[PDB]
């Protein structure tokens, strides 16, 4: 009898927002169920993997995204033509018009989560501008502040500065993260504004707890906890028939990943590095 | 009799941070037991308001700091002038010479949390230029979106700006807020990277929770909850007996807080508009 304890707690988190949560509307007019403030803790010892087994999670965009994010882009047009196509509705001509981003060519969204953790307080300009040395590196910062001053509790990452707010195709979502060390073990802790449970929240689990497995390889350190705190975590109305169904599933246990080569830096990571082992989801 | 639910959850994580927490040296070489990544939640309901009982909290401060905070000023001679002295240490001659502020007045903190609140991503000079209408003016947007946008899951303040960490004698603590409105109540929510557990978080529940409260007065809303996330929760090896002392203690209920005027926005509240009904707390406990 193997319980999956992480797993199950996302379920019975989707119950209770399902069965207590408040009716909203989102900024579109349409319904959501909701509450407001939550944590969850996913343990990354022992190379344990918290993709979810009850609904497939895109695991090619995770990598890819994540890797697109890291280098500083912020062009749709370099996931797209890696058959990641996750931001192509948020960067076409028509989006970018109704955001009055008039001057922005297609693929273009503005100084989004790359730009934010490579470049942060840079002006922005375009996505084809060299960046480079410009801005406030905070991924480099936080990996120097790792192996420098680990103890410290200021190892942070921000995503969020509202006077980008303008310049951008939609705000970031995954806003604020805080790295820690103890023990040798690296953890990871993120702030989400807003939080759809069933489409987005086991895609962001999944990015972070690689991004935290990244950075614990290129610091010497070993993985321990990821920390995923919510804002406004909701589900949508549309949505709430096929999770109850979901909900009837039975977890199973969480694939394991590891690292295949010695990368030199967090530039260097290649997607071909992780290997996922024994992902075994239900359908979708 | 009455249990103090809030206020024992304080408690226990006090027990278990200092039971089970991790042994980890720190900046201040202090050494403390640490747990890292925790959420608490504060009910504002019915008036009543979470300053904590086991001990006295620093009310007094608690009120002034925040409305220095709002006035967006940085110079801690503001708030020496009215008996509050927590932020002197940190803007002597002598202090910011050590961080390398060489070139800054006394009493000149950097832009520390009521710039960014104010005037985020402004350049900062000195505690002395006109900042007025420059930058991003986040508190008064957070306010204008409670109003006119309720619904909205960006209603957000961040003190976090990494081209500032170089100017201020220490980074800010209590980074990252967000507001949200549901069936009429505000609650709010905040982030904290780092919580000295004895010292720093019942005074800083109380200033978030007032925080809520006056902008749920000048938003004509009720008050719903106050929730604390915290980074780095952590007990200093120093403070330890006293905080066994206080664990041993039997929470009382909390007080009641009331607001005695109108006020129709944030930079209008006095001192005086606020009056605790029934803060009974145990005597004070000193922590190194
Ligand atoms: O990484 C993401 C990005 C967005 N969303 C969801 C949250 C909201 O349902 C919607 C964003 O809308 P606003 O919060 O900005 O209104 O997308 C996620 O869950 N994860
Ligand atoms: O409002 C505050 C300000 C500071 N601290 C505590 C947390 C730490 O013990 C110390 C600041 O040190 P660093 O985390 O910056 O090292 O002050 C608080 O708890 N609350």
């Amino acid at each position: 009898d193997y319980v999956n304890q992480e797993e199950l707690n996302y379920l019975n988190q989707l119950k209770d927002i399902i069965d207590h949560g408040v009716r909203k509307n989102d900024r579109t007019g349409i319904g959501t169920l909701s509450t407001f403030g939550t944590q969850s803790r996913y343990c990354l010892r022992d190379d344990i993997f918290p993709l979810l087994t009850t609904k497939r999670v895109f695991w090619r965009g995770v990598v890819e995204e994540l890797l697109w994010f890291i280098s500083g882009s912020t062009n749709a047009k370099q996931l797209s033509e890696k058959n990641v196509n996750i931001w192509d509705g948020n960067s076409s001509r028509e989006f970018l018009d109704s955001r009055g981003l008039y001057n922005y060519e297609e693929g273009d969204l503005g100084p989004v989560y790359g730009f934010q953790w490579r470049h942060f307080g840079c002006p922005y300009s375009s996505m084809t501008a060299d960046y480079k040395g410009k801005g406030y590196d905070q991924l480099q910062q936080c990996i120097k502040m790792i192996r420098e001053e680990p103890e410290s509790r200021r190892i942070i990452m921000t995503a969020w500065n509202p006077c980008d707010l303008e310049k951008v195709a939609l705000p970031p979502c995954h806003c604020f993260v805080q790295f820690y060390v103890a023990d040798g073990e690296l953890s990871c802790q993120m702030y989400q504004r807003s939080a759809d449970m069933g489409l987005g929240v086991p895609f962001n689990i999944a990015s972070y707890s690689l991004l935290t497995r990244m950075i614990a390889h290129i610091t010497s350190l070993k993985p321990g906890f990821f920390i995923h705190t919510i804002g406004d975590a909701h589900v949508y109305l549309t949505h709430v028939d096929a999770l109850k169904v979901q909900m009837e599933r039975k977890p199973r246990p969480f694939p394991k990943l590891k690292i295949l080569r010695n990368v030199e830096n967090i530039d260097d990571f290649r997607a071909e590095d992780f290997e996922l082992i024994n992902y075994k989801p239900y359908p979708k």
